[PDB]
């Protein structure tokens, strides 16, 4: 049974459960370890109804599998696919961000405060992405993955502290869901929104549930 599964492996193997898995709040990222059955419970939700949603995404196989995929080539596509993304989609979140706080100061329903919350998330994983490529991915790259267990330890941290500022992103934006007086900025901003958090999700999924458990097995 899917329930008996960790979330993190449902993801990697499952097409789009990972989206899945957003729309109910689960955190198959930094939580990915936790079986499918003990995120249900905790989010009480009728976990039968789940592994019939996940039966119907499981009719294909995932399009590309990197559970087995060469760490280096794991480490390549992350860099390019998320790394350089992000690089570039916050600094325009936190601009729209800015001039929504601004335009629409005066409604209910501004997301007040979510320029600052983009902000720390911005200057946390720069500086984190750049010790993963100058430091924590070339020593994988060179095979040294088996003595990584420090520097793999404070990655996840910075993830754990990554998935709080989300969580914080996302209650700000009443879970990224515009109101209906939304002009088109603040509709697309959001959209915006979640495809930062659909692929940071992604990432951290790739990095905790792949590369580095991997890495630390000497492979
Ligand atoms: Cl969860
Ligand atoms: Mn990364
Ligand atoms: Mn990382
Ligand atoms: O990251």
């Amino acid at each position: 049974a899917y329930r008996d599964q960790p979330l993190g492996e449902l993801a990697l193997s499952i097409p789009r459960a990972s989206a899945l898995f957003r729309k109910y709040d689960m955190d198959y990222a930094a939580g990915g370890k936790q079986t499918l059955a003990r995120a249900a419970a905790r989010k009480e939700l009728d976990v039968e109804v789940i592994e019939a949603e996940l039966a119907k995404l499981a009719e294909q196989p995932i399009e590309k599998d990197w559970r087995s995929a060469p760490l280096a080539e794991i480490i390549d596509h992350i860099i390019v696919r998320y790394h350089d993304r992000h690089r570039e989609q916050l600094p325009e979140l936190i601009l729209q961000a800015t001039k929504v706080e601004r335009v629409h100061a005066d409604k209910p329903s501004v997301p007040k405060g979510l320029t600052k919350y983009l902000t720390m998330l911005h200057e946390e994983l720069s500086s984190h992405m750049m010790k993963e490529e100058q430091i924590l991915f070339p020593m994988i790259k060179q095979g040294m993955g088996s003595q990584a267990m420090g520097p793999i330890s404070v990655m996840e941290s910075l993830h754990d502290e990554a998935g709080e500022l989300l969580e914080v992103i996302k209650h700000t934006t009443n879970n990224v869901t515009p109101p209906p007086e939304a002009c088109t900025t603040w509709k697309a901003m959001y959209n915006g929104i979640n495809e930062l958090i659909d692929d940071l999700m992604d990432h951290i999924s790739l990095e905790n549930n792949v590369l580095f458990p991997r890495a630390l097995a000497g492979e």
